[PDB]
């Protein structure tokens, strides 16, 4: 089961308020820990999101970790970024 | 003073290996600490320049934090990260 281990990928093709709403979902089935991951230009993607949802509660909402480092994505070199969360609330 | 202490904002009108060029240069002087800041592009030339950087040594560098928050840039809001960094040798 997953009701606190949700790691999920932003993409920058769905706008962010689309992954906060998915997001605020899935705190609803009990996942208080969730992690985004972005690349290139939907590495800032889970940064709105998570910002947008920070600006929900900031109390209901605690940032437990964060990394960044570059891969390879279609034969290129990108940046990305790994964005985790944690629920208090 | 600032020998560990260097607060800087990253570009995407530069280059990648410009913004790494000019942190290995500012440690040269003993910037063992950094910060890069970037926004909706640039937000990603920080983590190149950042997992770039780490592809030069990993023991003689150190992650010591690293946020990601939005704000208003141009009437208009937009993602943007703080990779902070450390060096150890």
């Amino acid at each position: 089961m997953t009701e606190k281990l949700n790691e999920i990928v932003v993409r920058k093709t769905k706008n962010v308020e689309d992954h906060v709403l998915d997001v605020i979902v899935l705190f609803n089935q009990g996942i208080d820990e969730v992690i985004l991951k972005g690349t290139g230009r939907e590495i800032s993607k889970a940064v709105d999101v998570y910002n947008s949802l920070k600006d929900r509660l900031g109390d209901g909402v605690q940032l437990v970790n964060v990394q960044t480092g570059s891969e390879v994505r279609d034969r290129r070199r990108i940046s990305y970024i790994l964005l985790r969360l944690k629920r208090v609330y």
